[PDB]
C-alpha cells in the first residue's frame, strides 16, 4: 500500500538515435552507482529520480515531465526523472565541492602531514551543499506529493543531507540512505572541517536505516557518530544510534553483480596474449583501483622467476580524468608500465583503455589471473562478475580492503594492497598452481559469488527498511 | 628490583667544566629525557641503545654504567647496549618516518604511499635481532632477581614484552608507548608479518599504557581486527588472547616541575612593541608549523593584527629523514610567502635545541600554538601555560593526547582547518588582560597535577593491580 521513491545524484545519460526504432534514445553509460540504481528502478518497476546536469538533460526532462524512457546496458527499460536544477543558481551540478571532499575523506586519499588544508573554499562549498541538498530533497517531496505513504530510498554519498530534510516534512516515512562508498575510521572522518564532519552526520541520522556494503563501514560510521556527537548514544552490538529523538539502524547489505548483465577482445589483444598466461587488472581511472602497485608487484613476481611466458593487461575505464588525482594515477600507471617493459622486455605489459562492457567481459574471460587489489573499495563488483564469467579457472587476487572481501576474501588470494612483496608472491603462487587446484578453487569461488545478486540486494533493502521502520515505531 | 629500558639516548661526551673529568650529558626534551628522569625518580639504572662509536666506547669502558648528567641537574647510570652497527642503522631507519613513525603518526595517503618491498622484510628481520638484544640485556641485568619488575618504554621496544614473558612467565611487565596508536584500518596498512608480529610482541605485557584514551581504543580495535583469536572488552579495557590477559591503561603526563632564561639572540628586540604568536616544536611533520603560518596569514588579512609578529621555533631533530627535510622546506616556504604578503620580518624561524631558549619563548608569548596534526601527548602544552607571563591563550589541536586533559581549557582546533585556526588566532588576540586572566588561571590549574612523578606512580600502581589480577 506504499509508493516507493528512488533517488541518486549521478546519471551519465547520452542522447542518440535508437537503431531499433529510429526514435531519439536515452541510454545510460555502463558502471558506476548510476547503473546499479537504474537496475534497481527496473527490479522495482519505479522511476529513477536523478540530477539533470546539462542543457540536454533539462531539455529532455522538460519535454518528458512524466520521465524519459531510458535504455540500460542490460537492454531493460525504466523511466528516469531528471531534476531540472536551475542553471543560473546551480551553474555546475556535475561537480559539487563538498561531495568531492567526502570522496577523498571516505576513500582515504589524504596523508594528513601535507594535505588537506581547508580554506574559505570549504565554507563556500558547504553553503552550496546545503542549497543543492534542499533543491534535491524538494524535488523528491514534489515527486511524492500524491503519496500518502511514501517510502524513500536515497542512494549514495552525494545525498547524505537528504534524509534530514525528508524526515522534517514526512516524519513517519520509511527512509533508507544507502551509501556505496566506504566510511572511514573516526580519526580520519574528523579531518573534515567541524561544520561538515558534524553537518553530514546530522543529515544522515534522521534516516530509518543507513546501509553500507560492508560491516567495516557500518562500524566506522558508528565510531564517527560516537566521537563527534556528544548527544548521540551508539550501541555497537545492536548497530544502532539514538540521537535527538531519531533512532537509526545501521545495516550491511552486500551486492555482487547483476546476472542479466553477464564478446570479443579489444583490438590486438587476442594475438598479443596468444600462447601467454595473461594477468588482468581492471578498473576505472581512479587511484583507489591501485593499478600502479599491481604492475610493480607483477615486475617483482617476474624477478623471482617462473613468469617467462606471462603478460599483463591493465584495463582502465576512463572516468573523471579532469580530477587531478585521477590524471596523476593514469600518469603513475603509464610510468610503471614503461618501467616494467624496460625491465622485462617490450610488450610484456599493455594498457587498454575504454568503457566498452563487452571488452571488459572478454578480458575477464581471457584472464589466467585476475587482480582486484584496490587500496580501498566500497564494494568492488568486478570481483564477483569476473570469476563468474571466467572460463580458465583464473585465480583472483583481492584486496582485503574491498567491501567484497567480507564475502569473497576466503575464496580468493586476499592481500594487503600496500605490500608489493605479498602481492608479488601471490601473483607467483597463483600462476604456479596446477589446473586441478585452480579448478576446485574457482568452483568454490563461483559458488560464494553467485548468491549476491542485484535483486537479492534490492530485497535486502526492503526487508531491512521494513524491519527498522517497525522497530522505530515500537520505540 | 625495577628494570627500565628505552631505545633513544642522545648523549654528548665532553669535559666537565667544573671537575675537568670526562662527562656524559643527556639532551633535554624528547622521550629520552622523560625516561631518564623516571630512572632518577626510581633510583635505578636506565638500559638504552648505544647509537654511535662514542656511546660504544663509553659503554665498553664503563661496564657498570655511564654516569650521566641530566638537564635538571640530576645524575643517573645509563647501561648502553652495544648492538651490531649494521642491524642498528637499519632498525633506526625502520623507526623513522620511513616505516614506524609514519605508521603510528598518520603520515601516509594510501593512494600513493606506502609501497612495501623487500626492504620491509629485511627491516623486520633486523628489528627481531634488535628486539632480542634488548630482551637479552634486560634479562641479563635481572638474572639473579627473584621478583624483577620490567618497565619497557616506547614504540621501538614493542617486541620486547613477548621475549621477557618467555623467560619470566610470572613477572610484572609494563609496556608504555609514548606515541599515538592508529585506527585499525590505518594500522593494517603495515605488512602482515609486521602488523601482527608487533601485536604478538606487545600482548604478553601485563599492562600496556598510552598517554590518551583514544590510543588505547585504537589499540583494542587493531587487536580485534587482526587477531581473530583475541577477545577485547572495550569497557574493561582488556585483551584476552592465548590465555594472556592484558590491561590497557591511559596514564597522562604533563611536565616535570624541575625542568621549569634569556630569549635567543635578536628575538627580544625584534619582538619589542609587538604581540608575539609562538609556535614551538621539533622538526617533525606532526608539529604542523606550515599550517600554523598559513593560518596566521589568514588572520592577518582580516585586520586587527597590525602590531603582531610570529615566531616559529623549531628544534632540529633528524633532518636527514626525508619527511623532516620536506617539512622544514614547507615551513620555510610559508614563512617567506607570509613576509612577501604581510611585510618583511613579520614571521621568523628560530632553530636550536636550547631548552632555556624554549622556556623564554614560552614566557614571552602573547599567544601559544600547539596545533599538531597528531601527537602522542605534547608536553609543551602543559609547560608553556605554566611558565607564561602574559596569560597567553593556547591554541591546541584536538588530535594531541593532551587535549583529553586540557582541551576544554584551551582553544581546541581541527589542525587541518586553516580558517578555524585563523579565527582562533584572531579571537585569542581580541581579548586583553582580564578575559584571558581567568581562563589562563583555570588552564594552569588543569595542567598542574600532571607531573612526571605522578605519572611514574600511575605506572607502578596500574602495573601492580594488573599483575595481581594476572
Ligand atoms: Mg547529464
Ligand atoms: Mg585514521
Ligand atoms: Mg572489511
Ligand atoms: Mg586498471
Ligand atoms: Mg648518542
Ligand atoms: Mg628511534
Ligand atoms: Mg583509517
Ligand atoms: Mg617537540
Amino acid at each position: 500500500g506504499s509508493e516507493i521513491f528512488l533517488a541518486s545524484k549521478r546519471a551519465a545519460i547520452t542522447y542518440d538515435t535508437d537503431p531499433a526504432t529510429g526514435e531519439p534514445r536515452a541510454w545510460l553509460a555502463p558502471g558506476g552507482t548510476g547503473n546499479v540504481v537504474a537496475e534497481q528502478a527496473g527490479v522495482l518497476n519505479i522511476s529513477w529520480i536523478a540530477s539533470a546536469d546539462s542543457e540536454d538533460d533539462r531539455r529532455a526532462s522538460a519535454l518528458n515531465p512524466d520521465g524519459v524512457t531510458m535504455e540500460l546496458h542490460s537492454g531493460r527499460e525504466i523511466l528516469v526523472r531528471l531534476i531540472r536544477h536551475d542553471p543560473a543558481v546551480f551553474r555546475n551540478v556535475q561537480n559539487f565541492m563538498t561531495a568531492n571532499l567526502m570522496w577523498a575523506a571516505n576513500n582515504y586519499g589524504w596523508d594528513r602531514w601535507t594535505q588537506p588544508s581547508f580554506g574559505s573554499d570549504a565554507r563556500e562549498g558547504w553553503a552550496d551543499f546545503g542549497r543543492f541538498t534542499r533543491d534535491f530533497a524538494d524535488a523528491i517531496l514534489k515527486s511524492s506529493a500524491q503519496s500518502a505513504d511514501p517510502v524513500y530510498l536515497v542512494h549514495d554519498y552525494q545525498l547524505v543531507g537528504v534524509p534530514a530534510l525528508l524526515r522534517e516534512q514526512r516524519p513517519d516515512a520509511p527512509i533508507l540512505l544507502f551509501v556505496h562508498i566506504p566510511w572511514p575510521s573516526a580519526d580520519y572522518w574528523r579531518i573534515l572541517p567541524k561544520e561538515i564532519r558534524t553537518g553530514i552526520l546530522h543529515g544522515m541520522l534522521p534516516a530509518t536505516t543507513i546501509g553500507f556494503f560492508a560491516d567495516r563501514w557500518c562500524r566506522n560510521f558508528l565510531e564517527s557518530v560516537a566521537d563527534l556527537l556528544p548527544d548521540a548514544r551508539i550501541d555497537r552490538e545492536a548497530m544502532t544510534v539514538e540521537w535527538r529523538g531519531h533512532r537509526t539502524r545501521l545495516r550491511t547489505m552486500p551486492l555482487g553483480y547483476s546476472p542479466l548483465t553477464l564478446p570479443q577482445l579489444p583490438e590486438g589483444i587476442e594475438e598479443w596474449a596468444d600462447g601467454h598466461r595473461l594477468v588482468v587488472h581492471s578498473g576505472r581511472t581512479d587511484p583507489i583501483k591501485n593499478a600502479e602497485r599491481a604492475v610493480r608487484a607483477f615486475v617483482l613476481a617476474a624477478r623471482g622467476g617462473g613468469l617467462e611466458k606471462t603478460r599483463m593487461l591493465v584495463r582502465m575505464n576512463p572516468n573523471r580524468l579532469y580530477v587531478p588525482a585521477n590524471a596523476d594515477y593514469v600518469h603513475r600507471v603509464e610510468t610503471a608500465v614503461a618501467e616494467a617493459n624496460a625491465e622485462l622486455g617490450s610488450d610484456t605489459v599493455r594498457i587498454d583503455n575504454d568503457n566498452d562492457v563487452n571488452h571488459t567481459i572478454a578480458c575477464f574471460r581471457r584472464a589466467d589471473l585476475l587482480i582486484f587489489n584496490s587500496t580501498v573499495d566500497g564494494q568492488n563488483l568486478s570481483t564477483f562478475e569476473a570469476p563468474l564469467v571466467n572460463e580458465r579457472d583464473a585465480d583472483v587476487i583481492l584486496s582485503e580492503t574491498c567491501g567484497a572481501a567480507e564475502v569473497l576474501g576466503e575464496y580468493c588470494r586476499s592481500v594487503n594492497p600496500f605490500d608489493l612483496v605479498e602481492q608479488a608472491e601471490a601473483i607467483s603462487a597463483a600462476l604456479a598452481a596446477g589446473p586441478r587446484q585452480r579448478a576446485e578453487a574457482a568452483a568454490r569461488r563461483r559458488d560464494a559469488a553467485r548468491p549476491w545478486t542485484l535483486e537479492a540486494w534490492v530485497q535486502a533493502q526492503l526487508d531491512g527498511l521494513a524491519a527498522d521502520h517497525a522497530a522505530r515505531t515500537a520505540t
